RNA sequence: GGCCAGGUAGCUCAGUUGGUAGAGCACUGGACUGAAAAUCCAGGUGUCGGCGGUUCGAUUCCGCCCCUGGCCAC
């Protein structure tokens, strides 16, 4: 054990539960995050480790603060509180014992970081935390340090978690983990496939993204869990650097998104929810790193068709989405498009055909695909003219589409004289012409 | 409570832009057979999980539910 900012509101509708024989302690993250002083943001999740019946302290609790119950798995339960501007989240664990201290250090010695296996008693937060992997001390230090390797074996996923924190709460990896990674990298493989995927989501979310993407290509992680990546490397131009540094400038463009795309097309950007926490943004990030997935396949003409199809075997795997991989293999199909269109504008040959006709086949991706190809044209060194030839390639574009753009009988007939539309007893002699 | 995948004949499974339904086991009858095996030919009355919505037309598109399975601490 090691010696105001802990609070929150709804502990206090733990301690109108909480029996007066019963003890319980705030573990985790929040401690973590609040011990950082980091913004306590708009999604909040606390964990609790209780002496009491976790079941019934959460099901009065829920039934205080207005939020649903529920129980899952050592079976854990929780409580769940939502309305469109903040989210929480509380997680409440068994604790069981002859001796108190004694279970509570068992238990803290069992999870993954050492930020992460600080605990304190929420009475003393309505100061004196416990931490026997000595958390704090590589918190000051700014180090994420692994309780054990064999924590990290017992539940390899939270080698991906190591990852995304260190990115997340800008902290530093200690040593002995980057070199346990570098033993095996394809430890992860043991753990479920829904939590790698979570967990490569989560880090695909925050904006430093590609660094740890970076780490985790080189230390060869990545290639465990998608393998056709590793397929990038055979292949010289250096194809990985290129699509590495294409999702660098991808997230650059990302945040200028403002400037590039017209207001009309910035208006629903980002709002596709996938995954449920996750936005069309990680999908566009995820495409960046797919966008060529098919030049080792095949001058590489089809790589484009390849790649979408590499791309629907990948999400059908990795257990995404239907319609996240479908919207991420539509966007490596189309990937090359901007600059086929961008062709045509630089010899002036791009007229009102081509512009209907691309967004015609895609109008949805159009935003995504205007960004991803920016930051293509950034990544593989176009000359500024270049540059500004595509760009004012997908001005022309959007101004097209801004303002320029305004037992089968019925089956045919009504898309004849939709086509037709895009004057009633006119258009009926015509589709009466059209008849025979 | 959240995400994901399935729901089609008794069992078990296909079906990318909307029309009228498909296989195999199994089951019934029949044929070659002293007899049978096995093989060939014929037989499917399916509220395409449920109720609405757009369409003349929905297994398909959209919306809301039901059921089964997989995941959900740090």
């Amino acid at each position: 054990x090691x010696x105001l900012n802990f609070y929150l509101s709804y502990f206090d509708d733990v301690a109108k539960v909480l029996p007066r024989e019963h003890y319980c302690f705030i573990v985790g993250g929040w401690v973590r995050d609040r011990i950082l002083g980091e913004p306590v943001g708009y999604n909040i999740d606390v964990d609790f480790l209780t002496t009491a019946d976790p079941v019934e302290l959460a099901k009065n609790f829920a039934k205080r603060i207005g939020g649903h119950f529920f129980v899952f798995e050592p079976t854990i339960a929780s409580v769940v509180l939502h309305l469109p501007p903040y989210r929480y989240r509380f997680d409440f664990s068994p604790l069981k014992g002859k001796d108190l201290e004694k279970a509570l250090i068992e238990d803290l010695k069992e999870r993954d970081f050492t930020a992460n296996a600080i605990a304190v008693n929420l009475d003393d937060v309505l100061t004196i935390v416990y931490d026997p992997t000595g958390g704090i001390k590589d918190l000051e230090q700014g180090l994420l340090r692994p309780v054990s390797i064999e924590n990290l074996k017992r539940d390899p996923v939270r080698v991906l978690r190591g990852f995304r924190i260190a990115i997340e709460k800008n902290l530093q990896l200690t040593e002995d983990f980057y070199e346990f990674v570098k033993e095996d990298p394809r430890i992860v493989l043991k753990s479920a496939v829904e939590r790698i995927t979570h967990e490569l989501f989560k880090i695909m979310k925050e904006k430093t993204a590609h660094k740890v993407i970076r780490e985790l290509y080189e230390y060869g992680v990545l290639e465990a869990i998608i393998p056709e990546i590793g397929r990038l490397r055979e292949v010289k131009d250096p194809l990985d650097e290129h699509t590495l540094k294409t999702l660098e400038y991808l997230e650059q463009v990302i945040e200028d998104r403002a400037k590039y795309l017209s207001a009309e097309l910035l208006e629903n950007f980002g709002k596709k929810r996938v995954l449920g926490e996750f936005t069309d943004v990680e999908l566009l990030k995820w495409g960046a790193l797919f966008h060529d997935i098919g030049k080792p396949q095949t001058t590489f003409y089809e790589h484009d068709k390849v790649g979408a199809q590499i791309v629907r075997e990948i999400g059908e795997r990795l257990r995404w989405g239907d319609e996240a991989t479908e919207f991420v293999a539509k966007l490596v199909r189309h990937h090359l498009r901007p600059f086929f269109l961008r062709e045509a504008f630089k010899k002036g040959e791009l007229k009102r055909r081509g512009m209907a006709n691309f967004w015609r086949e895609c109008g949805d991706i159009a935003p995504h695909l205007f960004l991803l190809s920016i930051a293509d044209a950034m990544a593989s060194g176009d000359e500024e003219e270049d540059i500004k030839a595509l760009m004012e390639t997908i001005a022309e574009l959007e101004s097209f589409n801004r303002n320029e753009m305004k037992x089968x009988x019925x089956x045919x007939x009504x898309x004849x004289x939709x086509x037709x539309x895009x004057x009633x007893x006119x258009x009926x002699x015509x589709x009466x012409x059209x008849x025979x």
